[PDB]
């Protein structure tokens, strides 16, 4: 009957080994109280965040370790009843692992409309890859490779029509099955540029 809050983190959700974040949750303007949760890895039951750390429903991590990621959610007190949760918040650590290596195929110089084929290599084998596309214009958007048997040291992408306005700029990371919101530090950044 109460309108479920939100929740965001700041300065973003992905987040290298050792840096800052804040999860913030915002409810109805008469809020009372705030309560935030984390989802357990193999446990019914989730992890209350000590309300001690919750101040005006923030939530503020010095320095985010492997033990902070995962799926937060939060609710609110209002009118004599707490709020269901938000919808998840999924905070993700990087730089635990090597970076794989990403690059084009046939060229990182592509037609405009043309497809292309970017590969992710690592020495080491991984559970799964991302490839992720961010521009001046949308959101990220990640590619997922399929998971293997006993992992991989290689994935397949394929991307585009490519386009000239677009900025068409992709990182690449690893990461294991058994703990997803890990991840490895990013590829360099690989740019598809258009003649044009
Ligand atoms: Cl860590
Ligand atoms: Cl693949």
């Amino acid at each position: 009957t109460i309108p479920k809050p939100t929740l965001w983190a700041e300065p973003d959700s992905v987040i290298t080994q050792g840096s800052p974040v804040t999860l913030s949750c915002q409810g109805s303007l008469e809020a009372q109280e705030y309560r935030l949760y984390r989802e357990k890895k193999s446990a019914s039951w989730i992890t209350r965040i000590r309300p001690e750390l919750v101040k005006n429903g923030q939530f503020h991590i010095p320095s985010i370790t492997w033990e902070h990621t995962g799926r937060y959610g939060c609710q609110y007190y209002s009118r004599a009843r707490w709020s269901e949760l938000s919808d998840p918040l999924v905070l993700v650590m990087t730089g635990a692992y090597p970076k794989p290596t990403l690059s084009a195929q046939p060229s990182p110089v592509v037609t405009s409309g043309g497809r292309v084929t970017l590969q992710c290599e690592s020495q080491v084998a991984f559970g799964g890859f991302i490839l992720c596309k961010e521009g001046e214009d949308e959101h990220p958007q990640c590619l997922n490779s399929q998971p293997h048997a006993r992992g991989s040291s290689r994935a397949i992408f394929s991307v585009g029509p490519v386009s000239p306005n677009r900025r068409w700029s992709h990182r690449c990371y690893g990461y294991d099955l058994n703990s997803p919101y890990v991840w490895s530090s990013p590829s360099d950044l690989l740019e598809l540029l258009v003649p044009g």
